[PDB]
């Protein structure tokens, strides 16, 4: 990747949420504005018309393209010639259905933050909603952006593994471990399961695309009690049809944890593991054999997990690299539906809308087992 | 520890198993021999009586006291004025329960390997046993010995880690993600159930770091647990060679299992990480000298082996300034010492140094045994949350 | 940083070289364009007018404004309303002098790459010029743009290590262990005297953690060095690709620098170790998220980019939560926005803004000609010590 | 090993120095003691005559075996027909030349702490002692017991590294960072480079036994004032004959550092790197491929790396494995020389009579570097 062109023009783009105080707003438009995908034209930033302004003016935005509300965005985008083409939305998880519902039958492509929704027959509306309008969703599940995401699905499709036996997977942080406004809103059916167990659990999509869940059963726990119903640890068990096992330990109090991101697939032969924290190595333990790390941007990996490199193996590329990687995919979806170029947007891959579904479905699933008291449901 | 004996006499000892082939039997020898605790004056230690007798020889042992088998052992030391006062049983785990039945009618002190017998019935008939003997019982959870068990033990009764919310343990070792069992004898009776028992690695690796919790948190009780259980090499089914066992303790804790002989690449990966509401610590055995402690909000620290900000019960066993690596045998020398205190205090009748003493005894290994039946109970019957008592 | 605008405007900005091959072109643009500091609106991106001209169109570029050359570039330019105000000098070493002295007579502001020039001379040149034009030059030690080099020296300047004694430091790759220059267009002008200068790898990986030195440690001042240089690929030679460097530092603390480019199954290796009478602080480029912090006596820690723990300079450039991977990307963005508001500053002659601004500057650029010049007479007269200035 | 005896009975062994409160006494008899290599049965344990037997007796030895000075244990003993054999100095650096020349001239086989003594006049005196008396010396460079040091050595000369380029060691610990019985005495022409400098250097000599230094210089810092003349800081830049590099980095004032003994030998291939914190691990870094980690005990080592595996791999073994190692090797070669057994002498390698002089030489040279402000020296 040199910063070469992927898309005649930028998508004309704007957001909803993302404002001046907000988390994950800034990495949004840092990812989008990057190599001339989007350009940020327009927005509702911020729940206050007021600060939305203010703040999308600070960004460049024309601040008569700074709008109070998604509707008022979308009524007044859709009377200019040059009005938006795709919304990024970036609210609290309460909201991302009826925006993503407006925008769609506004006829916008839409990239929407997960968890997309909180329940599958939304999710399935959505999907709907998008087939009968031909629009792109992309949902950002920003760590499959990470070239050796690529590097473990490429590997296990070529049985470097043997046969998949085991899927290990954690996102275990620890800055909910005390009673700590991002923090209020998620503290919806779920929290930790959808706020963080979602994201290995794609990554789990993306390394083993044929995989299916079989059964699985959930035991989640408030330990800040204040927050139940809602969970801030929870544990998953899968079984896989064919009887791979699959775990995932979603936490929010795991305390002293940084990040603990991590997914470990354990194959007859061999094991691949990766951790966010240190995105640009792979483990690739092969059972009798040395333990072996291989790096981002080495000659020794598969041609497709080479192929977004910003920088020479050794540099550290960071989260924004691997959401860089996500948008100018949905870039190219968004252009190549425009263009109707069915050919190219069926060789795309990126997270999209089944990858919302998905986690949306599982998320379901493991509140109706976890409310059960932990027993087996099937998937 | 400078090499000072801890009692008058050396204890007068004998194995069965731990012969010329097998795993564990040198760490046995090297562990007990050292700092005058033991001396092997005796043995059984071979399946077969002529290997066991050429080892024995080679180990400095009497030719005449290389026994064909564990019953003679008993009947011709009974006979001796010299003869054995205590037995380290290494045998493969079909025959724990009877070896150390016997050891027990003898009138002898027993350090039994894990996992101690089949069923709770026979643990509970051990532990009669032992009590009517007035007999001592170790056993070998040997990962106990490394001091920093104890600083964390430690560090929890002071409420370093706040209020206690998870304890995550696995034992997820690789080397038998391939049917080597056809090649090697180890692996082979470990995947029998006429030999190995209920389980394979429940007993075999599950119920170590299930001990480095009941040392640091002895005041936990496990309310319930499930088990789910896999044979992935498939002829080692009905055997598990991977297995996952939720736990919910009494308080509302959770506790998490993954015991695995599969895990391909692992040269070990047996480690503990204990959560609380204000941090965490996690210890793993390869790197035994180190502990994470990692307090929410703060930098993360790594708790280094023999440094002076340790808790003074951790340093107590320290056996060369810290940054020298120890290693397993200084654990399992630790254990044994605390074997022999224990054997020599129960000879003299000192209640009161027996009531300092901590060990790996008869009651940790009963509890290891309903540990592993209560899984096979909860795992047989398609994963369920059964009752823990 | 949330995007908001730092200066009124982008900079009107163009590159020589950083063509559609080059190892580094896209680092300054992803860094410049970012958080509107920049705007690309003309270059002379390659070699090859041809190729310069296709890659600029593919950037966006008009194809008016890609000129066959920097002079071209300069000249055209100044012939419109909506000129260049800013160039970044991505070419090999031995064009840096010539295009920045070139750009600094047109009346441009400037960031060229390290190494800036291959003297000294060529260097004080460069300032006398930047100076009497009242221009900006920027030096791309990119490294310097991380937060935690910002903690480090926070915490130094706060007494936090005690009395510094020692700063360890390497850049030691390993990707020309092997003559790899015969195939690798990068490589092969480094290994050039006409093309690279008097060295290869103490210009081009040993300057990096030396100015991250000068960032932690702006007291310190070198009273004298000496080098021990190798060329291990023979036929590089006299350029070396190992080197020694270890400096007496005025007040008696020392330094070392290991330069290396065969440093074989090395990904990168650039570190700095500060060592003070009280504790150590060590970084590395590879984890760039992390700073080591090891007070003696106490338990090591680890300090983590984005906590509330770090002094408040360190926290300025978060662009996303604590956990977060950001990586060298991040760290030019740093720089590059520092560039923007210090060329803004100097045109609405804002000498209060630009006196609060810190970043790699002309005298950071003098500095490491400087050390590389002294490491080279060192090296050619066997390794002797040398006076620094 | 099982704990088969290597010798027909153990060495009858006594000690001087290792008492009570002595840091290294107590593993040279844990390492002594093992496997039956040799039987302690008198000492000369303490500076104090009345600590050295209170000590002995608690060790098991016989009281009127617990003699007051090392001259007293020499002559004594010989007097007994079940005399001492061999004995191990564990005293301070300044009486190993005395003590070990008496043992020597009393006809004993001598273990002598490092370094062996303080000038290289001294050291090849034993020497000559030794070679008339036909005495075994052996060395305590403990670390060369692990494994990994054989597997190191056996890959370099299988070429798995390609040409050695450089060899890059240091011991750099922060214990005495600041001015605080065992410290006093060390604060003999040098503190770190004879304390910790020499052994990262010795496994250098086991890796790479052709290696001859041609020249060096070395630059000594006192950092706590208190201690100069005598250097807690060094930095030693060596050159091989052919032209390899090499580095020492000695310390005692890296603060926070626990241990910090490792050695990094770099090929035109591939490089190795061996920690002693982490004995049991071995970095082999091959230029161009994944990094790998080489594992104590595993089928992929050269036989002899497997030789002193004690327990499977994966169970940690520590520096007391290694001591061990050492201890069965001195025990064979008394032993073989007793039985006037040339052939199994000749075939043993242990840190020797060679070792412990080849550091004294490389103190004595840093040494006259260092005093002259660090200027070559030919070696
Ligand atoms: N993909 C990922 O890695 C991450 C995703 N997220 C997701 O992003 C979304 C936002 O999360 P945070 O940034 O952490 O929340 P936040 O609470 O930090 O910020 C929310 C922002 O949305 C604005 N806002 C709220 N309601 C609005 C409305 N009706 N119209 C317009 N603006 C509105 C607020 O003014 C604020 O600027 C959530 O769905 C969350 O799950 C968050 C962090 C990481
Ligand atoms: N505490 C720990 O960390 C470990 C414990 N173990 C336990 O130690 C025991 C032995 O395991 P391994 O050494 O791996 O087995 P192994 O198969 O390697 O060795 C068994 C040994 O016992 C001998 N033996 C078998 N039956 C005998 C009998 N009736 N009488 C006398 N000798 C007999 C065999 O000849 C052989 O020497 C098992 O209970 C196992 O669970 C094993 C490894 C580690
Ligand atoms: N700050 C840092 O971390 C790094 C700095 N660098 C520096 O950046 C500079 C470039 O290095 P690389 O990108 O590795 O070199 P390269 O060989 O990869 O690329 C050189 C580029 O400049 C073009 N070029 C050459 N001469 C030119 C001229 N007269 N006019 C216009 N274009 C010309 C070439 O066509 C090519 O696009 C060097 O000074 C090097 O020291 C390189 C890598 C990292
Ligand atoms: N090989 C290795 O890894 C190590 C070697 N050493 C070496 O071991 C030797 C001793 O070091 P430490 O144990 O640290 O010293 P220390 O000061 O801790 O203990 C010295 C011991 O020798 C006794 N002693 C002193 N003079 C004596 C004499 N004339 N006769 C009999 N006993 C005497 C003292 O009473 C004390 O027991 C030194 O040469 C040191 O360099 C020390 C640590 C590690
Ligand atoms: O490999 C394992 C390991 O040695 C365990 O410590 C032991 O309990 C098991 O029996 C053995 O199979
Ligand atoms: O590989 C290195 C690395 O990118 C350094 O950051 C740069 O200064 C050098 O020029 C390059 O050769």
């Amino acid at each position: 990747i040199n910063g070469s062109k992927r898309i005649a023009q930028p998508i004309r783009w704007a957001m909803v949420g993302g404002g001046r105080n907000s988390q994950i707003g800034y990495i949004h438009r840092s990812a989008a504005l990057r190599d001339q995908s989007f350009a940020l034209v327009a927005g509702a930033f911020d729940i206050d018309p007021g600060r939305g302004r203010e703040f999308g003016v600070q960004l460049g935005v024309d601040p008569q393209r700074c709008y109070p509300d998604y509707r008022t965005l979308f009524e007044q985008e859709a009377r200019r010639p040059d009005g938006i083409q795709a919304v990024s939305v970036a609210t609290p998880n309460g909201t991302h259905f009826a925006i993503t519902r407006a925008a769609l039958e506004a006829g916008l492509h839409v990239v929407c933050e997960k968890p997309l929704c909180f329940t599958l027959e939304e999710a399935e509306t959505l999907r709907e909603i998008a087939l009968a309008n031909n629009r792109v969703v992309g949902v950002t599940y920003g760590y499959a952006g990470h070239q050796l995401i690529e590097q473990a699905r490429a590997m296990i499709a070529d049985g470097e593994l043997g046969e998949i036996r085991m899927v290990h997977m954690q996102f275990a942080h620890g800055f909910h471990s005390a009673p700590v406004e991002a923090t209020k809103w998620r503290v919806g059916p779920s929290y930790v399961l959808g706020d963080v167990g979602t994201h290995p659990l794609y990554l789990s999509e993306v390394m083993l695309p044929e995989f299916r869940i079989k059964r699985l059963m959930c035991s989640r726990q408030s330990f800040v009690k204040s927050r139940a119903p809602l969970e801030d640890n929870a544990y998953t068990l899968m079984e896989y049809e064919g009887g791979a096992m699959g775990l995932v330990w979603s936490s929010a109090v795991n305390a002293g944890s940084m990040h603990g991101q991590k997914i470990r697939v354990i194959g007859s032969r061999a094991s691949l593991e990766w951790w966010d924290e240190h995105p640009n190595q792979l483990a690739f333990e092969i059972q009798g054999q040395p333990v072996q790390v291989l790096e981002r941007g080495m000659g020794y990996l598969h041609p497709g997990a080479l192929l977004d490199d910003r920088i020479g193996a050794g540099h550290p590329e960071g989260l924004f690299e691997a959401w860089s990687n996500l948008y100018y995919r949905f870039a190219m979806a968004m252009d190549a539906t425009e263009r109707g170029d069915g050919a190219l947007l069926a060789g795309l891959r990126y997270p999209d809308i089944h990858a919302g579904v998905e986690g949306v479905r599982w998320v379901e699933r493991c509140v109706q087992s976890a409310d059960r008291g932990g027993v087996w449901v099937d998937y």
